[PDB]
C-alpha cells in the first residue's frame, strides 16, 4: 500500500465515525474509533485516503424484488471505493458479494424500549399485542438479519414494525415512548448511555462482528487483515473503545 | 473464483483437543476416529461442499510455533505450510505470528486467555505477580497459542513468565501438573471450562486478558478460503455453532 490511495466507504455513526458538516476540510471532517484505527493504519502502511458517503446515505442491503443493492455496500461494487471502513456488520447476504477484513468487535443484536418494568420477555411476543410499536432501521444489519433468520415470524417483525430512516430518527422515536428499537448492542450501549428509563427487551440475540469491507480479490485484504489483527492484540482496539465510547 | 471443492480430497490438520476434537486409539479406523464439535463442522461442510477428507496429526503434537532460532515453524502449522494438510481444522487460535505464515478462515468462536490455579492459602491476583514469589510454580504448553502471546507481548515481563515457567507438553500434561498442586496454568477459555468443569479446587488467577478468535487455519492464495469462509458464516449466523458448544462442552458441575 506503499504510495496508494485508497477511496474508504464510511458515514457518521458515533462512536465509531463522527462526520463534521461544517467548519473542516477533507479528512479532518472525520473523527471516532475506526478514524483513529484508518489514519494509524495509513502511517503504517504509507498510504492517503479520503473518505467518500454514500448519496443514498444507507449502509446497504439486497432487494430481493430487483436483486440490487444500495448503500455503501453497492458504492463497493460499483468500484466507487476500495474498502468500507465502519462498523460493517457481517452477514451471509453481503457476504455473497462483498469480502470482511478480520473483525475488530464483536456485536449482537439488542432491543430497548423506554419505560421501567416492560412486561415484554422477547422481541416476537410484540407480534402478539398492540400497546407497543416497533421497528428496525432500512438498509442495515438488524433488519437483513431478521429477514433472513429461519423463523419466518422475525420476518414478520420487520415487515410489520416501523420503517426507520437512521439512527437519529430511532433514537427519536425510541425517546417517544411505547416503542421498541431493535439494532446492535455496541451503538445503543454508546447512543442510549444517559437515557436511564430506556430498557433492554430479552436478552441480545445472534452473534456477528464488526470487520472492514473489502471487495472481493481486493489486492489489499493481506495487509489491512495482517494489521487489524495486530491492532486487537496489542490492545489498540480495547484502548480506542475505552477513548470513544461513554462513560 | 471457478475452483470449488466438489469432488476434492482434503487433508486436515487436527488433535485431539476436547471438547473440540476426540481421537479414538483403537477399535475405529479412518474418519471413524474422530468426533466432537470441530468433526460435526467438518461433516456438514464436507456435505454441503462436496468433499472427501482424512485427517493428518502431526508427529510433534503440536500447534504450532515459530522458532526465533531456526526461524522454522513446527506443529499443524507446519504441516499445512509444507502441503501434507489444506486446513487445519481445531480450535485455532488467531495471533500474528502465524498470520505471518498462513491465513485463517472465518472464525467459529471467541477465546482469551485464562489463568487458573491450585492452592490453599496465599492466593494470586495477576499472573505477573508470579515473578516476585516461590510459592506456586507455573507454566504454558510450548509451541501452543498462549505461550506466543505471551511472548509477543510488548511487557517483556510476560517473556520472563514464560521463560522462567515449567515446560509443559501438551493438555493433559499441563491439566496433571495443575492438579498436583500449588500451580498455575496458563491457557485459554474454553478449554479451561469445558476440561476443568470438576475440579473444585481450581480457581481463577485474575480475569480473562487478550482478544482474539478460533478458526480453523489456510494456506495463503487457497483456492479454498472464500467457500469455507461463507460456510462457517452461515454455520454461526444460523446458531449452529452454539448448538454444537451446548452438545459437546460439559454442564453442571459436581462443585
Amino acid at each position: 500500500l506503499i504510495g496508494r490511495h485508497l477511496r474508504l466507504g464510511s458515514v457518521e455513526e458515533q462512536p465509531f465515525m463522527f462526520f463534521a458538516t461544517e467548519g473542516c476540510e477533507g479528512n479532518d471532517c472525520w473523527s471516532g474509533m475506526v478514524n483513529d484505527m484508518v489514519v494509524k493504519l495509513s502511517e503504517d502502511l504509507g498510504f492517503t485516503y479520503e473518505y467518500i458517503q454514500p448519496d443514498d446515505r444507507k449502509f446497504g442491503a439486497l432487494n430481493k424484488t430487483t436483486n440490487e443493492w444500495n448503500g455503501m455496500i453497492r458504492d463497493l461494487l460499483d468500484d466507487k471505493t476500495d474498502m468500507i471502513a465502519i462498523d460493517l456488520s457481517t452477514n451471509s447476504a453481503r457476504k455473497s458479494a462483498i469480502d470482511y477484513s478480520f473483525p475488530f468487535m464483536d456485536a449482537g443484536i439488542k432491543a430497548v424500549v423506554k419505560g421501567e418494568g416492560t412486561t415484554l420477555n422477547q422481541v416476537l411476543e410484540l407480534l402478539d399485542q398492540d400497546k407497543y410499536k416497533w421497528g428496525v432501521i432500512g438498509s442495515r444489519h438488524p433488519e437483513t438479519l431478521l429477514k433472513t433468520h429461519r423463523d419466518s415470524r422475525y420476518s414478520r417483525l420487520v415487515d410489520e414494525g416501523v420503517e426507520l430512516k437512521d439512527l437519529n430518527h430511532a433514537i427519536e422515536t425510541l425517546r417517544g415512548g411505547l416503542f421498541v428499537f431493535i439494532d446492535e448492542g455496541p451503538v445503543l450501549a454508546h447512543n442510549l448511555i444517559s437515557d436511564c428509563d430506556v430498557f433492554s427487551v430479552g436478552e441480545e440475540f445472534q452473534s456477528f462482528e464488526y470487520a472492514f469491507g473489502l471487495p472481493k480479490d481486493s489486492p489489499y485484504k493481506s495487509l489491512i487483515d495482517s494489521h487489524l489483527l495486530k491492532f486487537r492484540e496489542e490492545g489498540f482496539i480495547d484502548i480506542l473503545w475505552e477513548k470513544w465510547s461513554s462513560g
